[PDB]
């Protein structure tokens, strides 16, 4: 099945899902001197005081964190969105090195990792039903480097060496996904799909412009996870990304100046 690696990877995806060719693919590279400022677009509303994390889960392409989306206790609204959008669940592309790893590009500029937080429009019912509409769902993106130490990451690398291999999950409530958020909220914005098969074109990109600063030390944590399952040979879950996509047909919007 799918991956990252020469035989499997992105170069590989459109034989199972011809969708990796089609007209709406994320990730793009933001080219920030054709991104156009509208004055229209109201703030983002990032509403995560009432968010429910529940487990976390290494999936052999990234992990997850989970939420109770079960009722409006997370929610992104306003920006480009019309309606309320449910947190679902985050999760993070990362590279080997320090200058590879994000999925969207900035003029071309790679960035460590990349943090998304996933969100699918509750007019749909279920995430499910979502992700087959044009605006199901609206991921947050937000560009990590490395820096400084990032205290509202801490309790996620804490716990990595707990589900090092695929297929493991563990207990990850009471976590706090605001800790995560860099201090502006200015964005760029285009409709976009999932990064991974199956490339479901259901997703309005919302991707912030300011990057949070995580340490060396933090990032390394993530490189020592496993895309394997336990007792198979090991193969550092590394280089998890999609490169930019054509942006074909499409603007990018953003909030600033
Ligand atoms: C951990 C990783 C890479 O991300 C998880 C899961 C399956 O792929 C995703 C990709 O979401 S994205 N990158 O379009 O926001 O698609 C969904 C189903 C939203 O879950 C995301 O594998
Ligand atoms: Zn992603």
């Amino acid at each position: 099945h799918w991956g990252y690696g020469k035989h499997n990877g992105p170069e590989h995806w459109h034989k199972d899902f011809p969708i990796a060719k089609g007209e709406r693919q994320s990730p793009v590279d933001i080219d920030t001197h054709t991104a156009k400022y509208d004055p229209s677009l109201k703030p983002l509303s990032v509403s995560y005081d009432q968010a429910t994390s529940l487990r976390i889960l290494n999936n052999g392409h990234a992990f997850n964190v989970e939420f109770d989306d079960s009722q409006d206790k997370a929610v992104l609204k306003g920006g480009p969105l019309d309606g309320t959008y449910r947190l679902i669940q985050f999760h993070f592309h990362w590279g080997s090195l320090d200058g590879q790893g994000s999925e969207h590009t900035v003029d071309k500029k790679k960035y460590a990792a990349e943090l998304h937080l996933v969100h699918w429009n509750t007019k749909y019912g279920d995430f499910g039903k979502a992700v087959q509409q044009p605006d199901g769902l609206a991921v947050l993106g937000i560009f990590l480097k490395v820096g400084s130490a990032k205290p509202g990451l801490q309790k996620v690398v804490d716990v990595l060496d707990s589900i090092k291999t695929k297929g493991k999950s563990a207990d990850f409530t009471n976590f706090d996904p605001r800790g995560l958020l860099p201090e502006s909220l200015d964005y760029w914005t285009y409709p976009g799909s999932l990064t991974t098969p199956p490339l479901l074109e259901c997703v309005t990109w919302i991707v912030l412009k300011e990057p949070i600063s995580v340490s060396s030390e933090q990032v390394l944590k993530f490189r020592k996870l496993n895309f394997n399952g336990e007792g198979e040979p090991e193969e550092l879950m590394v280089d998890n990304w999609r490169p930019a996509q054509p942006l074909k047909n499409r603007q990018i919007k953003a909030s600033f100046k």
